[PDB]
């Protein structure tokens, strides 16, 4: 679990999206794994706006940080699991290291702020949907 708080929205994995955050839903995107909805409190999160392919994820499953190389966001390939069907998952990045479904929600972040939130993994990889392309989430 876990979501990104930015002005007056809510960023979660689109699977891990409860009834309150369809029901004030704003932009949902099956092929990346997101889904934005809208908030009465103000977030405080800021969202980075760049190219790094280095920054520092939270593991859940470990209860740790950890520092990470990560992939461009590209289409790949994410197999079948109870959420989809198999199929390619847009703005996804890749990387070493450990992950497991719950999670799901840890933010990856570089100096310049929050880069996205991890989606999927498996077999020695993480994948990250990336939400610094969201420029709408600045206003
Ligand atoms: N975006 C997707 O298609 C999701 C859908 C449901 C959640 N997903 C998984 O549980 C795959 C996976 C396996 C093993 C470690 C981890 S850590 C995060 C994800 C994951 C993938
Ligand atoms: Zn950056």
């Amino acid at each position: 679990s876990g979501a990104i708080y930015v002005g007056n929205y809510r960023v979660v994995n689109r699977h891990l999206a409860t009834h309150n955050d369809w029901a004030n839903l704003v932009w949902e995107d099956s092929s990346r794994d997101l889904l934005v909805s809208s908030t009465t409190a103000q977030g405080c999160d800021t969202i980075a706006r760049c190219d790094c392919q280095t920054g520092v994820y939270y593991c859940s499953s470990r209860r740790k940080h950890y520092p990470v190389s990560f992939s461009k966001p590209s289409l790949i390939f994410v197999e079948a699991s109870e959420y989809y069907p198999a199929r390619y998952q847009s703005h996804l990045m890749l990387a070493v290291g450990h992950s497991e479904p719950g999670d799901c929600g840890g933010i990856l972040r570089c100096q310049h702020g929050v880069v996205g939130i991890v989606s999927t993994g498996g077999n020695g990889l993480v994948g990250f949907a990336d939400v610094r392309d969201l420029l709408w989430l600045d206003e």
